RNA sequence: CGUACGCGUCACGCGUACGUU
RNA sequence: CGUACGCGUCACGCGUACGUU
């Protein structure tokens, strides 16, 4: 039940109820942006947050420049991160995960509820390398 | 499958098989007599693996937190290591690589087409040298 | 730490099919 | 980009069985 709601969270836009890991609206271009877009480097990321079962999902545009890698990077952070888990965290340890991917290359956190100050910390750090990977263009 | 029970065969190889590995120092597992008597006196070491499509090679190494054994285990394999290692399993046709590596409790795991095998590269180490230098 | 399996879940590669939200 | 099936795999949470290498 809770599994589907946060499934359903990445297209709550604005309104919504579901406390989320997640600060920023999804992005997902329309599937006519997409293959419309493909005919002229990436236009943005994917990134998911799961607490057990309840998995969250995000497509957030990217482009590469440093006003938009601060943009993104505050897709979300200790704290939205660690309030959402509160909230569907027992008194018991469940597999939680962070993964994101760009250019090709998929990077993913993963351990139990009790490191996910580690998680965050680490997935932070991952974000940020693999989204300043050498630029495209060189 | 023949080849990917040889690489999994290679991390015990001890002293040379004539099969390529990833890695470049030899694997350090415990015995599981070692183990018992450790775990009654953080961890002894980690644990890490490379797999090009279905032909994966692991290994434990001993890692204490100190610099000088963090330059040490940040060796055991380099971006010619891994790139001449997967030449011997590219295919001609791209295959699913990986890497992942797990110290206290924390595991990452860098996934991509083997064309993208050089930048896995790339965020594989950084990933090592971050994820072992996270302190309690 | 090493084998094998079970329940749940996550992510990558290859093949393919649908969708002009 | 989305949603799906198929084949091959990285890995985490929970738990069993087996191993004096």
């Amino acid at each position: 039940d809770t599994r589907e709601q946060a499934n359903g969270e990445r297209w709550d836009g604005g309104s919504g109820g579901i406390t989320s890991p997640f600060k920023l609206p999804d992005e997902s271009p329309s599937w006519t942006e997409w293959r419309l877009y493909n005919d002229e480097n990436p236009l943005g990321f994917k990134e998911s947050w799961g607490f057990g079962k309840v998995v969250f999902k995000r497509y957030l545009r990217y482009d590469r420049t440093e006003a938009s890698l601060h943009r993104v990077l505050g897709s979300w952070t200790g704290d939205s991160v660690n309030y959402a888990a509160s909230r569907f965290l027992g008194a018991n340890q469940v597999g939680c995960t962070y993964s994101i991917r760009f250019r090709g290359v998929s990077v993913t956190i993963s351990g139990g509820s009790r490191t996910l100050q580690h998680l965050c910390e680490m997935a932070i750090r991952s974000k940020q390398e693999l989204l300043q990977l050498t630029p495209v263009e060189v």
